[PDB]
């Protein structure tokens, strides 16, 4: 019983599977390349599941070891369900190059550190979608109908306002032809610009503290 | 009289904006979809009557508990205004009623301080905002009786003078889609144009870092 | 001397010269409207005439009543300028509506404003100095690099300049210079990529020395 | 010991900086064809005359300096911008590296860089993160779009130069976002997130860096 704990938690153990890890990365790495996919492909694609083989076990061993104590420790809960994702018969498996993440104790406090930011802003965070979500359904049913492709949809007004907030061809591509048909956009969008832009400004000096 | 005004201050009340709200919002959330709106638009179109009904009462009875103290906070005081917004039957203004969805930060007490603690900023910062519209308003001066003659659709009328400077600011196709034509006629509009986004920059960076140390 | 030396320093003055800033600021906002200048032009023609005329007078007081002390007051020193400009009888007919500035001098809630962020720009010549060697060192290796196809974007030195800039302000930089590059020189992501990374870390790490 | 003396003078440090001045200002007219055309010749004779005497500057320092040189950052850099002019066209270009030695010379300067540099390691941790989130999702794209958008993620480099474009926020939605959402709708799953994560981190860089220096 306890033989097993001193397996789990050793250096080796641990050490092994970061090896793995850096390993598979390498292994899709080259599944890109079509070449390397034709010549070794067959070594490949057995190779991967010898990985998520090992993978599994460690993840169940983890779990005898931890029982219910595992399903608190994101990271370890994490990495339960990125296996289990792995294991359904294809993009999404290479989210398993995350477990270097867990796997490296350096790296959890930074994510850790990272998300400690997001809930002093969820006051902020939250405000936005209300925002969003009036203005996508002013557009929609405003500029909606004579450019589709940019307003068809709510949806679709969500996309070219994240784009216009983002500043990318929010001017030429978007508001310009606006005000070929509706020459008074200009009195929506410079405020909305202005409005969701203030918003940063005092996130990041808020976060310096 | 003070009967309703333990209606009106109970909790239920307050919580009972923030669900017409949520539904109002859910609502024109489907009054923007065209596929709803063709079996239950009738239902539904009724159904901000029946939501601006009600929202006509909170606000009546808001102020005679308040009376002249309502009419100087400022929270309550945006609430009255987007009814009659919505009261009014030109229709921009039956989409101008999508504003009333907004009412939903002003009943939470949460909101009002994160709203709060970012107009504060204003003040330390209307010394700077006034100084770049009076910069702006130079500026757009020079282009208008500069580039005016050959470049109307950017540069034909001080308000597009306005917008084709302000974008500049932003830097979105400042180069390509802005000054390069501009040098293929006028060479030198890069000393016009190249400064201008030194200064607007920095007031804009300079900026920050006052709203930084504050 | 002593006579007019009343008239300057009143504060009457101070506010009577901002009025006429103000006006002659929206009356030239409208000398751009070509309509006006076809009715009103000799209205307002003259009006700006008028006003120079006033602040060349007033310029005159200012100095006689502070003598040598004058050209030591940058406010004081820009206002001078400005009114020359404005006296020469086609650019500098644009370069006239600077006087739309002094403005930001006769208010005292201005020069605050503008010499307390220009108080920033000396903790930063240190920093600006580094990055125009850096910008000229790689506006020769374009220049000679892709400026023999490309001379609209790199025949220049000066022509390196204003891509690098643009590339640096990060307008159009990848499908605009170096997607197309990339088709004839495939390596151009080695030269650019970096310049994006090296500059752009600098006005992180600058705007943090002022923060 | 003799020359010894000549190197650490107020005079040879301010020396250095005249001939990179010069050969700095020179190259920029050997970067003018205009000028290299009646003065090339005249040119062309100044920098072998500079490179060469360039050399005796790093040549008698390390004498002085011996093992105490090469731990010196700015003293080892120095050699190999000197090292690349000798190698007789990129690298013909690459000799133009050499106008960056005016940085030795110049203490005030230095103090800036190391200054600046000094924020570089405290956020190492950060960065490796993004050049891995970078490599997971450099990949997705690459066998997700690389099957009918090969120009932007034909390759693993491609859709690296792509990501990196789309970082910078250049074109990411008309340019390459939006065309994506015609054939597979959904690269708004793959995209929007991205681009918050990027910037997020961009972010907390700034708040290390507050803190930092
Ligand atoms: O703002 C950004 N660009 C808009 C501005 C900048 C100038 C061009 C157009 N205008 C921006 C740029 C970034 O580049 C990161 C680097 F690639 F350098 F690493 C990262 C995050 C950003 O922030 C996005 C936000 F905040 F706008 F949402």
């Amino acid at each position: 019983y306890l033989r097993i704990t001193n397996i789990v938690e050793s250096s080796f153990f641990t050490k092994f599977i970061i090896y793995l890890i850096v390993l598979n990365g390498i292994t899709m790495g080259l599944e890109t390349s079509k070449t390397f996919m034709q010549s070794f492909g067959v070594y490949t694609t057995l190779f991967n599941q010898i990985v998520i083989t090992i993978f599994t076990i460690e993840i169940i061993l983890r779990i005898y070891v931890h029982r219910i104590s595992f399903f608190k420790d994101p990271w370890s809960l994490f990495d339960f369900f990125v296996v289990a994702i792995s294991l359904v018969p294809r993009v999404l498996r290479v989210l398993r190059l995350f477990r270097l993440v867990t796997a490296v104790p350096q790296m959890r406090k930074i994510v850790s550190a990272l998300i400690s930011v997001i809930p002093g802003m969820l006051s902020v965070i939250a405000l936005m979608t209300l925002f969003f979500y009036i203005f996508a359904i002013m557009a929609t049913q405003l500029f909606g109908e004579r450019f589709p492709e940019w307003f068809g949809t709510l949806g679709e007004s969500f996309y070219t306002l994240f784009q216009v907030m983002t500043l990318e061809s929010w001017s030429m591509g978007i508001v310009r032809p606006l005000m070929e048909v509706y020459p008074y956009a200009w009195v929506f969008f410079i405020p909305f610009i202005f409005v969701v832009t203030f918003v940063m400004i005092n996130l990041v000096v808020a976060i310096c503290v």
